[PDB]
């Protein structure tokens, strides 16, 4: 048995008990506060049983206090269980659904095959829960569209390493596939054709799929830059340059912040999730100055020629308009770094690779909860084992009290689309992947590198096993 | 139209003519020195049609030379053609079937529909044949184990792309996969598992498959080095080093060369192609040099303490024992390095990195056919559009006479199989090999970036629709 990530806490015994595949149910201890009407539980079992497939007959199921079953998962979420595995009946106790969900994972892994076909499992005690609440994967289906079922296998693959944040990077400059209702247009003009965009029925889709997992779907709504796209069903919203044809959204009319609160009204229905990334990376200014009417802005807020004052004075007030619909914010490193008022619980993305740990430092002494991805980026290939380099990251090693530490809520691997797909997406992303999610569930200090090659290697013949086409770590085989 | 490579002379007319897929052939010209009877010529005419899907009824075929149905691709086949593409009669005119297969893989890329589904191609001329003779692609089948399915799609994507070398490295340290049949053990032995095999039959096929698409199968055995595996099953063949356990062939035995003899003789009549790849190098003088055996032998030859002059022996024996079977070699650079005597016309590969042009030069002074892979090691991935430095390279920049120049035979874009298998293997060769073929095929004078840009893209998006998932160039999408 080839455990991924590592549980907190792992107590074998030598006795082998065997498991009878016509015979062999999970289901509801009689104490549980689940029962069979309950869907997402009731789907698991059914799933798992698949996976799997001196003796154990039974995994009994014991969701502890109320189970959250019809609810989404969301930032502090219990994800805490134990396994006691024995015969005749095994038992797996968690406080709620997740728990229950993140646990199944764990048993699956632990049943094996020997020799001669035999199902086997060891007597064993598991006590597990994650060392971060934030798990992330960030995907882009603007510069290129990932049809539905990929989103949906890159889910289960996300299950199978216990990640639980799906980070969507749904549209970009290139395309906006995200079809709105409010807004027919934005899509009409905006996505690749009519056939690459996302139906409110696929994102309905995409949402339950992620939270029968315990995965939550964070979308992110990239403004006032990486907005071109936006600007073909949306009149007037775009900067005109003077000489590109077009820049960032125009932070500087009435029917901008109109068209913001209207557009972000349908979001905040449209998206479970409590928070709402917003992107506010990599703004170019080049455009915003050679423009006259934002000359004349600039004068009337006697802002000079700073113009991250204006960047500032945008996304304030986008901030605000989020704020408005009781959601959270989250925000890449700049909006920061260029000084805007952020509110209380505002979560801040590092994600530039320059010194971040002084990044982590400056943030958390601000107060401000903040998650990593700058050595995360996964799009960012190159030869041989790149897994260890992202396995090795210890995130907390930076400069910061306590209190700061804690203000550390997690981390994401990326994979930016402009050079993936459908045809390259998985292989891509795992095991490169797994290394992250190890790192960001199990203890601090599990990271011996031989052992982490070992698990790894078997991990990842267990997602190929499940059709997850994730690719070597290095010469050999499977089986 | 997107044309890949671009044929040596195009000259096109704005006259549009339509084609009729349930009235469509391609069939033998009278004159045509093939017919029906002829296997080669009838898989393609069918396969083709299926590709391709005012008016052309047909297109006529025209062997004028004897066609070589029935033979393999040599080094010196001929691959010119013309395509004539005239109404009601289009023509494919080659001195020889495997010009015929190039041309039909160009008139398919100039069938196309437009807007409204009509099947559509310009009245046009095409003049065509390579720039280098030896076009080949390098795959790992012992770092991983490739299921034959998989080296046939390869074949596939490799005549779509005009590449005619399949460099089969089929065995390593790391598993001998390669049924032989005087050794059986070798591969009982020293595969990864008794279903990691290539059987005579499995080597028949890709054999077939290849002829049948213009490709040669080179086979490469690489010795005295990379052969861990062949120990398993062969007693005594390797060095045991005094402290690894094993080193590289051990050869001061006469039992190594008499196994040696054996074997090639073996590969000699399984392997059709003209030359055997010897392979060569990177070998390791720490082992030889802990043993006493090999330091007595050293003694008795006088070879001192340069062990080059050991490497030298082996390898120059066996360079015999394929000349005594009437066959041609290749050889990586550090058997020339080493200054091993080669007979004439013995082919030397330029794979390393370090100042390859001032090798060329070397290699070609000396009067030997030179090989080119080392600005296309392909297993050495990184990010963003790295398909436009292979593209870039001139191969016959280096300094030296004309007749220095025509030494210069061709070159091989190489995926080495540390990294790779089945789940990442074709997104990961093409479309960046696409980039090595168009350059060892098309003038040294085609290199404008923008258009390559846009035929690449669109070339690209074929393949994928013949169902080679090979991966994106840049952001955007099909259809
Ligand atoms: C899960 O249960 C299996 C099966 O009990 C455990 O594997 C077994 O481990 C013992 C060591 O505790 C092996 O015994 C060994 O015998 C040889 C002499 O032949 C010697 O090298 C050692 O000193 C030792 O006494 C036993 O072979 C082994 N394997 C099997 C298949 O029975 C396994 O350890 C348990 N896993 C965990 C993590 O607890
Ligand atoms: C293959 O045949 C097609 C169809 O004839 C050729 O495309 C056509 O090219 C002409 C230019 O020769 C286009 O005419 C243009 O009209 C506009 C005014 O509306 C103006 O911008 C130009 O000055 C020019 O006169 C025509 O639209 C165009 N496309 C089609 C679909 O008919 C094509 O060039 C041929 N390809 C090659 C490589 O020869
Ligand atoms: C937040 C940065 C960012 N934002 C957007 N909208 N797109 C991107 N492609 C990136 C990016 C930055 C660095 C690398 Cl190496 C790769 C991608
Ligand atoms: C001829 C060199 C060679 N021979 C063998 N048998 N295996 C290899 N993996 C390589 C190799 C060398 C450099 C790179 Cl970057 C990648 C692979
Ligand atoms: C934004 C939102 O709906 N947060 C809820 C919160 O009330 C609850 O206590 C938490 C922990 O279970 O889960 C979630
Ligand atoms: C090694 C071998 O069989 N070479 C043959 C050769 O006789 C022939 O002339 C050449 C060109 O057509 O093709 C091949
Ligand atoms: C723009 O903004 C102000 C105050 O925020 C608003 O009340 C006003 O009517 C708007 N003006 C125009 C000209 O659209
Ligand atoms: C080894 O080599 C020689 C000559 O090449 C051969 O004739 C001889 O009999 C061999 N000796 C042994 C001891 O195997």
């Amino acid at each position: 048995p080839a455990l991924w990530p590592l549980p907190l806490s792992v107590k074998m015994t030598p006795n082998l008990l065997h498991l009878a595949p016509e015979n062999f149910y999970i289901s509801h201890s009689p104490n549980s506060t689940a029962g069979p009407s309950c869907t997402l539980l009731e789907e698991a079992f059914r799933r798992y049983h698949g996976y799997i497939f001196t003796q154990v007959q039974q995994l009994l199921v014991s969701i502890t206090l109320q189970s959250e079953c019809d609810a989404f998962p969301n930032i502090s979420s219990d994800e805490s269980y134990t396994l006691l595995v024995k015969e005749p009946v095994a038992v797996l106790k968690a406080n709620r659904v997740w728990g229950a969900l993140r646990g199944l994972e764990t048993f699956s892994q632990l049943v094996y095959q020997d020799s001669y076909g035999t199902f086997t499992i060891n007597e064993s005690t598991i006590i597990d829960s994650p060392r971060f609440s934030h798990r992330g994967i960030l995907i882009d289906t603007s510069r290129h569209y990932l049809p539905v079922k990929i989103i949906l296998k890159t889910l289960d693959a996300m299950a199978f390493n216990k990640f639980n944040v799906l980070h969507w990077h749904i549209v970009d400059d290139q395309s906006f596939p995200y079809q709105s209702i409010t807004f027919p247009e934005l899509s009409n003009k905006g996505s690749y054709s009519l056939s690459h965009v996302y139906t409110p029925n696929d994102v309905r889709m995409v949402i339950e799929y992620a939270r029968l997992r315990g995965i939550r779907v964070l979308p992110e709504f990239d403004t006032p830059g990486h907005t071109l796209s936006w600007g073909k069903g949306q009149k007037d919203l775009l900067t005109p340059c003077y000489s590109d044809s077009f820049g960032p959204i125009n932070p500087t009319l009435n029917t901008t912040y109109s068209f913001l609160t209207t557009f972000f009204k349908e979001i905040s229905e449209v998206f479970p999730d409590q928070f709402i990334h917003l992107g506010g990376d990599e703004v170019e200014f080049k455009c915003w100055e050679s423009n006259p009417k934002i000359q004349d802005f600039m004068r009337q807020k006697g802002f000079g020629t700073d113009f991250k004052k204006l960047e500032s004075f945008y996304i304030q007030k986008v901030l605000d308009i989020i704020a408005t619909i009781n959601k959270g914010s989250i925000v890449w490193q700049e909006v920061f770094d260029d000084k805007a008022k952020l509110a209380p619980g505002t979560i801040v993305e590092v994600w530039k690779d320059s010194a971040y740990p002084e990044e982590l430092s400056r943030v958390t002494a601000s107060g401000f909860p903040v998650i990593l991805s700058a050595p995360w980026y996964l799009d960012l290939i190159s030869y041989g084992q790149d897994w260890r380099k992202y396995y090795k990251v210890e995130p907390l090693d930076f400069g910061g009290t306590q209190k700061q530490k804690q203000l550390f809520i997690g981390g994401e691997a990326c994979l930016w689309g402009e050079y993936v797909d459908a045809t390259n997406l998985t292989p891509r992303l795992w095991p490169r992947a797994s290394a992250v999610g190890e790192r960001l569930w199990s203890s601090k200090d599990v990271r011996d590198m031989d052992d982490a090659y070992d698990r790894l290697t078997r991990h990842r013949c267990r997602m190929v096993e499940r059709g997850i086409a994730a690719q070597p770590l290095y010469a050999g085989y499977c089986n």
